[PDB]
C-alpha cells in the first residue's frame, strides 16, 4: 500500500514514519524525504 499511502503520506504517514521510517529512511526516500521534491528547485542532485 506503500505506493498508494504517498499521497497520504504528508499527514498520516508521517506520523508513522518517524518509528517505521526510522531505520529505513533511505530505502523508502530517495534523497532524503518526500518534502524535499517540493522545496528541491536549484539543487535537487545532492544537497
Amino acid at each position: 500500500k506503500l505506493l498508494i499511502t504517498i499521497h497520504d503520506r504528508k499527514e498520516f504517514a508521517k506520523f508513522e514514519e518517524e518509528r517505521a521510517r526510522a531505520k529505513w529512511d533511505t530505502a523508502n526516500n530517495p534523497l532524503y524525504k518526500e518534502a524535499t521534491s517540493t522545496f528541491t528547485n536549484i539543487t535537487y542532485r545532492g544537497t
